[PDB]
């Protein structure tokens, strides 16, 4: 073990907190407790979200060195580049994001969709936006690099920072340090989790949380929830992603496979259905917590299509976590309507 | 000490966490040091925001009586209800709203104005909206006691939750609480804040930390900025808020004027300016922080003013009290263009 080997640069006021869905719990019937560990209450650092634990040791690189530019990629409401925007305006320095498309855009959205919510944010930070109709892959991009080209090209320094950084050395470090809060948490609340439930579509954020968890041999409290529809190479990259990091932290147990359960994915990636709103609502109309149609949300649903099963014991402690996506949600207004009377 | 003396319902993280704006001072000319109370990142509530505050102190008495339905109102983007809503998740009850029309909806606006941001999100924790086509006020309003009797005609017991809690007989209590923290964190960070910096509108913010900071006779360190752009009214009920609050704790003292800078409330309620505009860009660009074109972004402008004028002691510790807002900046995506580099 040892994240503690690397150098952090702090962009969060701390240990996220642990919310107690406990009212949540009770309209699903009160068989397991439900938890969310709020990583959507990140910092200041315009909303927060998941980006920015695994940017805190990223940083420390990128200032060392004697950069000029900070350039990402991903899709329309992406939710990573709002943060490395908000990350570069902190940091003093120039960015450059990448938007492509990566959800069939809701003809009852076709227009707001694209300049409202999340790659608004990121203009207001004067990043320096830039849309292209590309699709959807979480894997290494041939815009990204172009751009990384056209910047080298103009006497800058820019530094990458892929999608979900899921591809970056450093990107699992982030929630190693997301493990160990969870322990000292356990023992600060007086309360262990038998699982732990997080969205994933590039990997890096679950990779993290078990190499991290793996620390203690807690691996399998892990409960990943597919939410790219493509369960292949994502199972596949969050789990290469877990071993890497493994090796970087000081880890031996090796990595397998993970609880990666693949049925609330559908449609695609950005497209929600029918239970995901119907979750995304409960949660809101029960707890006050909101949820979005691309991350969270779908895991919401996960997160109670198993709480109806039994899937666990009774008296069960299971921990959410939510990686916020929730400024997102204005770019989906369509999908909720009024209160039915 | 007359803040403890009334009960606390549990509605916030803990105490609001104190950003140390220096990016953004060291731009405006080493004249401050910049501080932010983020009460915008206070809750796992929609985003949190400065009403819950407030409300920590009414909600005791939601749950003691018997009180089926909670009813504010506020306009189509009030934050106000956009928490009322979660609280009302929360306390398992129902939710009624009523959006007064605030706000002269810029035409390139008016197609989405109405449903992203903060009403969005007050629908899908399943509220009761009701976009009625009353005015601008911060008075008690008639939609507002309609509905209380609507309801109490259809038989039930709602509970009043006026504009901004300002008219609520407790709606001061709850940032008498925050001067408190103010100067215990004063205590921790080894520092003393000059002057404190907060938008205005329906008065109960500001009255509670004149209130409050009257506790040790600071109550001048107080600087409003409106942002509803009348006078009069803001501040002859503030100034109402103000004492009656001021008694609640014991405080003797009674405000007969405070400090309400009107310069950037122009052109009206709800709608910003090249200033307004200017200042959010100013502050995301240098600190990631966003704040919107209604209220924290008015207030912030102001803060940059403020400091052009050298109206601080040099090397002074200004603390910009950022109440949230940023949700609503979806409805606002017209006055922010792409950038050029
Ligand atoms: C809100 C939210 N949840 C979950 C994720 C998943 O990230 P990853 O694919 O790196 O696990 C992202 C990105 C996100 O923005
Ligand atoms: C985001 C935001 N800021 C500021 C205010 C102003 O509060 P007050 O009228 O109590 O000063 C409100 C209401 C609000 O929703």
């Amino acid at each position: 073990a040892g994240v503690a080997k690397f150098a952090k640069y702090p962009l969060t006021f701390g240990p996220s907190p642990i919310s107690n869905l406990n009212r949540l719990s009770q309209h699903l019937g009160s068989k397991v407790n439900v938890y969310a560990k709020r990583e959507d209450c990140n910092s200041g650092l315009a909303f927060g979200g998941n980006t920015l634990r695994k940017l805190e040791y990223i940083v420390p690189d990128i200032v060392e060195g004697d950069y000029t530019h900070l350039v990402s990629i991903g899709g329309r409401q992406s939710n990573q580049t709002r943060m490395v925007a908000a990350l570069a305006a902190k940091l003093g320095k120039k960015c450059v994001l990448i938007q492509e498309d990566w959800v069939p855009i809701p003809e009852a959205e076709k227009d707001v969709y694209n300049r409202v919510g999340n790659i608004e944010l990121s203009r207001i930070m004067g990043a320096d936006v830039r849309v292209i109709e590309d699709g959807f892959d979480i894997g290494m991009r041939k815009s990204f690099a172009n751009a990384l080209q056209e910047l080298e090209d103009a006497g800058h320094k820019p530094y990458p920072i892929p999608a979900g950084c899921s591809e970056h050395k450093y990107g699992g470090l982030g929630f190693v340090g997301f493990a160990d809060e969870v322990i000292n948490q356990e023992v600060e609340l007086g309360i262990k989790f038998d699982k732990i439930v997080v969205c994933c579509v590039t990997g890096s954020t679950t990779a993290g949380i078990l190499a991290g968890m793996a620390q203690y041999g807690r691996q399998d409290d892990v409960i990943a929830i597919d939410a790219s529809f493509t369960s292949e190479k994502t199972k596949e990259q969050t789990l290469r992603i877990a071993n890497n990091t493994a090796k970087l932290i000081g880890v031996e147990h090796e990595f397998k496979d993970f609880t990666l359960d693949t049925r609330f994915a559908y449609p695609c990636y950005g497209v929600p259905n029918e239970g995901t709103i119907e979750a995304i609502r409960t949660c809101a109309e029960q707890e006050g917590v909101l949820t979005d149609p691309v991350y969270e949300g779908k895991s919401m649903q996960g997160l109670i299509a198993l709480i109806k099963e039994d899937y666990f014991k009774p008296g069960a402690n299971v921990l959410y976590v939510h990686l916020g996506g929730a400024p997102a949600l204005s770019a989906y207004s369509s999908f909720f309507p009024t209160k039915t009377a």
